[PDB]
């Protein structure tokens, strides 16, 4: 049965106006900006941008990849599909 989201979990993350996007729950490093309550730091593969999102916008990768894991014309999308499948836990800093 599901647990709560934790750093390292792989997801498709949804934001207004964008397709469901390959992403991971990031850790928060000492000294880094913390998310708002009930929000998670989302790192988006491909773009390498961060946003804070709640669970309503977070779809677990294994369950969702058939549906959402298909090429997209949006900038960085296809690079992001490679990263989530091939090296989802690397430093992209």
């Amino acid at each position: 049965m599901p647990h709560a989201f934790k750093p390292g979990d792989l997801v498709f993350a949804k934001m207004k106006g964008y397709p469901h996007w390959p992403a991971r729950i990031d850790d928060i490093a000492d000294g880094a900006v913390k998310p708002p309550p009930n929000k998670y730091p989302i790192f988006f593969f491909g773009t390498h941008e961060t946003a804070f999102l709640g669970p309503k916008d977070l779809f677990p990768y294994d369950k969702s990849k058939d549906k959402y894991g298909k090429p997209n014309k949006r900038k960085g999308f296809n690079e992001g599909l490679w990263e989530i499948q091939n090296n989802p836990h690397a430093s992209y800093s």
